[PDB]
């Protein structure tokens, strides 16, 4: 067994992030070098993301994670610096990975980054797949992580810098565990997530955070061309770290179902942001999309006000 740490000091914190093939883990433990170590954390089982508010700004850190299984082994992730100084060989920019998973062993891929609307090409592009442990590059964001089919994988993945989008759904399942995301607000509305397909359904779990300024986690698209639904969201776990201006859309009519379990949002207030908003799906051409506003306990929106807290 291994366990993948990779770290994003960025947005005045230190992001830690990884993925485990240790099965039946009942705790998790986080240290942070200074006895040449010491535990600044005791973990659920299933976060693979930590935040650090407490290291000094100036000081270079290491970091490690140990899993503790129900056979009581205790499995150490690799060493991780904030300074700086194995992966598969389909690990490439632009790759298209089919029915397997890829180990990119932390490496940083991108393509580049137009700053236009249009559609930009993705920098993997998963059919029924998985991928872990991946850098995308600050300049070379493009349109991210593609799920063209089946189910999808993404796993301790972190995003440098949110380009058009971090990750996008056409497949049956995409589920995001961990996973560091960041962006910077400004022409299109910013947005993490992006699932046109219908019958589709996008999972986010262990403790996948945003960091920095953000637009939209996600949004069904209320007047799209050939619009309808159900198109499912389901937060198992997530953290925004930083700004952003709504968490999910969804729309009443097309049946779309967001499912929201732990959401944890820096200095949360109820209606900032939203958490789940519901709205009235169209066809393009056939007027505006309106909206009805935050809902909870609803067919639509599946969360209530004790799954979300603030931080």
């Amino acid at each position: 067994d291994d366990t993948m740490l990779m770290l994003l000091k960025k947005d005045n914190a230190t992001y830690l992030s990884w993925s485990t093939d240790a099965g039946n883990v009942v705790r998790q433990d986080v240290y942070r070098s200074t006895a040449g170590s010491e535990k600044i954390a005791e973990l659920n089982s299933s976060d693979r993301t930590f935040t650090d508010l407490t290291a000094n700004p100036q000081s270079d850190y290491w970091y490690w994670v140990d899993t503790v299984s129900g056979n009581n082994s205790v499995l150490k992730s690799n060493a991780a610096s904030t300074a700086p100084a194995a992966a598969s060989p389909e690990c490439k920019a632009g790759a298209v990975i089919k029915d397997k998973t890829v180990d990119c062993g932390g490496i940083t891929l991108g393509l580049s980054c137009s700053g236009d609307s249009d559609k930009q090409p993705p920098v993997i592009t998963l059919e029924n797949a998985t991928i872990k442990n991946l850098r995308i590059s600050e300049k070379g964001g493009s349109d991210g992580i593609h799920c063209k089919s089946g189910n999808c994988r993404i796993e301790n993945v972190i995003w440098e810098d949110i380009c058009e989008d971090a990750a996008t759904n056409l497949g049956k399942t995409m589920t995001i565990v961990g996973g560091v995301a960041h962006n910077t607000t400004n022409g299109k509305p910013d947005k993490v997530l992006q699932q046109n397909a219908k019958n589709s359904h996008t999972i986010v779990q262990g403790n996948f955070t945003l960091t920095g300024q953000h637009g939209k986690l996600w949004r069904s698209c209320g007047d799209c061309t050939n619009n309808g639904g159900p198109r499912n969201l389901t937060i198992i776990s997530a953290t925004v770290n930083g700004t952003i201006d709504s968490i999910a859309g969804v729309n009443r009519n097309f049946g779309d179902v967001a499912e929201i379990r732990d959401l944890r949002i820096k200095g949360y207030k109820e209606g900032k942001p939203p958490v789940c908003e519901e709205f009235n799906g169209v066809e393009k051409g056939k007027g505006k999309s309106d909206k009805y506003g935050e809902f909870w306990d609803t067919k639509n929106c599946k969360v209530s006000r004790s799954n979300v807290k603030p931080l």
